[PDB]
């Protein structure tokens, strides 16, 4: 019980352990005591004499072998690996970019599912819609994204502009770090980041803001507007989490990984090809989903969520597994020897993502209905190969109530005040039955107790009237958790319990709206910054401005090292749960923690504790609150 | 004595101790003994959840947190490190491309310097040279180089393809490793690179050896390219190497870095400023090169190399440098605590390259010329605040002949045959005069006493008649031993002799051909690469299969990883000189040293020893010899 405080991990952990499989709990404890130089940011490998390290109590070498000192070897990695999460949230919304132009070439694998959506960005980006097909406004809006990442010249990418309020541009153009074109803007900095290049950390710290941004607008930003209009604008959706979603009597597939590309075409044929299921002797196909990938299926399809990152492995300890489908990202490669001890079979689908021991299936736009339809018959081959007596389906699982995109939030303050949505949640706001808003965002960290910080942190922040917007695997804790569930209501404080219920009511769902809003996946990040900037336009003020914050309790992807850098650049205060590797340096660590508030508004916030986190959360959006004079 | 072959380096090293001034050597001592998990490639930090170590005798744990392996750790750091060095070329080659975009536009910054060279380019981009205007094919090669940074397709690279033979085309068109757009395969590959993403060593090696291709062809060939035709193609030249080049009573100027943009206009600038620093009590303005920006001013302007990467501080010891002006790349950051106990004054002129304690004079097409003004006036007000009696220039200096492009080769080859220029190369390669061609390549490291790899592999190699090109650091090193003296061919295998001799007069330059023939920067060993294609079709025969091989005995720069990798992918198997951080894994070694050569026919070899390595280079040509049985 000390790993999790998630109630399925301890016996499927057990589980593991007798039949002798390594979970990623085992390995941390191989690992410590970990390596103090690493943790703290002081180890340099960027060139072939290092590796460098560097004494931070002033007794070993004070600098490394080319004579960068700590200021510039933390700043320097910090840079590099913001670089790499930008790179992989762009690379996946790229992909997403493809097929958008393969519907503007007219394929048949995938359509305009949500024509407002494609009107209201296509609106956003500066096309006039007037006497244009369908066609022709898709045509255009892809060579607008496409000329950002082909732009040679000092002109801010427009997927930026068009998304940012004024206040944040200026900011951004007197600091200097507008990007121009994320993959130049990639490529530059991890120059950048090479030996003997930059060694100053401001500087640096300048460049990690700017990566922040191509990640931010190029990736978040970009991946769920095209994701919308391909698949269509989530809506409120009930459905269940946890493992105890999974059926033995049905099909057991579980989508993993990020891109919905993917999972979107494998609920369609597992929906297609269910008959089959049944002649092979099953009830039907049941889908659940892990991870991001997870979450966007959750999202759209009302799929139930298996599991976050942390206990991706423990999903097939139930035994009832049938088939794991996974194309990029936060993919553990012990699944390969995980699913070998089982029927269980791995699929991977993605060029740049293989792992041995598992079975490839190409999957591209010209074939993605024909891979999916092999993937699923796979999957129905594998359940009739499954030993019962390795079963051991948990029976906790959760109520959620999902789907909430920003176009999802006015839905449904509009049933309160048609003409001006944002009214009742701005008036509970400043009459203090909404102290403020938080967004907890990220991952699981085997350093973190798996869910316990994202839970603690949620119900103190609930619990001061705190409304909670959340993704990820954050997300999925608190899916969980049962903090989704309206009941959960009860948990939050009186002022929002009343604005919950009022919603609730209103919208003639029996009961209040749950203290934690699902706004998706870790791209839907950019929902919660899209909220944030109507909400400060709303109030005529900047998102530096709002009682808001934003908190990492578990991080652990570079992915979240961007999007942090993203919601700082953004001029919000965002928390840190887990120690960066940058606190070996003084300096770095107080530009990130203290100098960034006056430069961009923003600010890093470390802090290990759930319950100093929350307090002093609770805190800063007091002290906003006081400054706009509530 | 312990430290270094170059002979200024032991005085100028004591020197700096009296002073109290920490080197290289003296930061590389206080790291020893360095981790052996790093050294080994066994130690990740992709993700926050690390550092995770692997031992390297299989104790512990041999799986990270993740569940990554020893392959995956090692061959995925391989990817991000390939894929950093690529950037650094790709940039800069980039940054020229800019510059003759200006062109095309009307700048009267610069020109197109070399016509011919521009026309020869053309035609192998496809452009019909005849009847159109400079302004329009500089336009038009323009385009079709922008097209590579902008292209969305699965069209392999223009500038890839134009310049790659049929056979390598097909080979790596069967290996997938084909690039598409430099920019893309960086985003993708530092994508592939983070956590939870491939975990086939296989499958991560052969997106290692496309970013190769991307460093060889978007970044040696291009800067190459266009810098050539913006500056003049290279031709013989003499001139000096070492310290002993710097003059008391001169303003000596020391060009570091690796753009030619600025140190071309700095070599302007600095002849048309001569008066203004006789008028300051000096006899002139002293230019001297230090890495590979001095190699661009000495195949163009003559200009002598200074010293290389290792003892770039002990430059400033000397304490006749009055100013160092610098861009990037290579750039040891101890020298802002160096020049601070000087009167020599540090210029960064980089918006990515910043150093505390470095005067900044940022440098952009429209201002070089004033930048450049005001660069060299400084160090004429340095000057005349130098102190005298801190003053110690090393009297050692070496003759060098250098400037030897293909172009510069092939009409030094024409005196011998007008008709057919590389026919006398090609007999005395199959009659054994030369047993073979050998290029080293590299920067300097610590972990090697200071050029003793360089010097030691090429007199063992010019000893068994074997031609030696060199470029970068590599080259600084046989320049400031001698062996681009025109005496040096004494060294050379009497067999090999000859034929310097039968150049050197027939050229009327009297003095025997160098055994050492400096081919350039380090941008430049796409110059090796086009005189190892232009060779291969002269045999109509694959560059796998020449009597050839590489070498980079000290290197230390990721650029050096990438440019490696690049020869490998060429076909030519390339000897490293220091451990890369890669032999932890056996699997992932036996891969790059065993398994590579039957995919793609070169290989890596890792060798320590100079004379072990010279035997083991020796004896893989004899071998390649007898396959075409001469
Ligand atoms: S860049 Fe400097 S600190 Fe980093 S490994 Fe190389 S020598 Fe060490
Ligand atoms: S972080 Fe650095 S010092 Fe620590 S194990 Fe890894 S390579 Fe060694
Ligand atoms: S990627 Fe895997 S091996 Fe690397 S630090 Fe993270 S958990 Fe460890």
């Amino acid at each position: 019980s000390k790993l999790s405080v998630d109630p399925v991990i301890p016996n499927l952990y057990r589980k593991a352990r007798e039949e002798g499989i390594s979970t990623v709990f085992d390995r941390y404890e191989a690992q410590q005591p970990q390596c103090g130089f690493g943790l703290t940011g002081l180890c340099c490998r960027h060139c072939v004499q290092g590796p460098c390290r560097i004494d931070p109590f002033g007794e070993g070498p004070q600098a490394g072998i080319c004579g960068a000192t700590a200021e510039v070897i933390t700043a320097r990695n910090l840079l590099r690996q913001v670089t790499a999460g930008a790179a992989a949230h762009v690379d996946h919304a790229y992909d997403v970019l493809e097929v958008l132009e393969q519907i503007a070439q007219g394929t048949e694998s995938y359509s305009i599912k949500d024509q407002e959506k494609l009107k209201q960005v296509a609106f956003t980006l500066g096309i006039d819609t007037a006497n244009k097909t369908e066609q022709e406004i898709v045509e255009e809006m892809c060579q607008i994204i496409y000329r950002d990442f082909a732009n040679s010249g000092a002109t801010p990418m427009t997927y930026l502009k068009a998304n940012s309020p004024r206040e944040r541009l200026e900011t951004w153009e007197k600091l200097g770090v507008l990007p121009r074109n994320p993959d130049r803007e990639i490529r530059e900095a991890l120059h950048q980041t090479t030996m003997g290049m930059d060694a100053d950390p401001v500087n640096l710290i300048l460049k990690t803001i700017r990566l922040g941004l191509v990640d931010g607008f190029a990736g978040l930003k970009l991946a769920t507007d095209l994701q919308d209009i391909i698949f269509g604008t989530p809506q409120p959706v009930v459905t269940e989490a946890n493992l105890g979603v999974l059926k033995e009597d049905y099909v057991n597939i579980i989508v993993h990984g990020h891109v919905p590309l993917l999972s979107e075409k494998i609920v369609e044929w597992s929906r297609k090809l269910e008959d089959e299921a049944k002649k092979a002797g099953a009830k039907g196909i049941n889908l659940a989903g892990i991870c991001c990938t997870g979450n966007e299926v959750l999202m759209r399809q009302g799929v139930p969520l298996a599991t976050n990152f942390l206990a991706q492995e423990l999903a097939i300890i139930t035994g009832a597994v049938d088939l794991m489908v996974v194309d990029v990202q936060c993919i553990m490669p012990s699944l390969a020897e995980i699913a070998a001890c089982y029927h269980t079979r791995l699929v991977t689908t993605m060029p740049i993502v293989k792992i041995p021991g598992a079975e490839h299936v190409p999957f591209t736009t010209e074939t993605a209905d024909e891979a999916s339809q092999q993937i699923v018959r796979m999957a129905i081959e594998s359940y009739q190969k499954r030993n019962p007596a390795k079963v051991y389906i948990p029976r906790e699982k959760a109520k959620v109530v999902a789907g909430f995109s920003v176009e999802a939030i006015v839905k449904a303050l509009a049933k309160l005040n048609p003409d001006d949505p944002l009214k009742p949640l701005i008036d509970n706001i400043v009459s203090g039955n909404i102290l403020g808003v938080v967004a907890t965002v990220g991952c699981n960290n085997v350093k973190v107790k798996h869910d316990w910080f994202h839970i603690e942190l949620v119900k103190e922040l609930i619990k001061n009237n705190v409304l909670v917007v959340t993704t990820g695997c954050s997300a999925h804790a608190l899916a969980k958790a049962g903090l989704m569930d309206p009941a959960a209501a009860e948990w939050a404080g009186e002022g929002l319990r009343a604005v919950l219920t009022a919603i609730g009511t209103a919208n003639d769902l029996g009961g209040p709206l749950p203290p934690v809003l699902h706004m998706g996946s870790c791209v839907d990040n950019s929902r919660i910054g899209d909220l944030v900037i109507a909400v400060a336009n709303y109030l005529k003020v900047s998102p530096k401005d709002l009682p808001i914050a934003a908190s990492a309790p578990e991080y652990q992807h570079e992915k979240a090292l961007s999007i942090g850098t993203w919601a700082v650049a953004m001029g919000i205060m965002t928390h840190l749960g887990v120690v960066p590797p940058v606190v070996g340096s003084s300096k770095v660590t107080r530009i990130l923690t203290q100098d960034a508030e006056a430069l961009i508004g923003g600010k890093f916030y470390v802090e290990t504790d759930p319950y100093k986190a929350a307090a002093g959360i609770i805190e800063h959006i007091k002290a906003k609150r006081a400054l706009l004079n509530l």
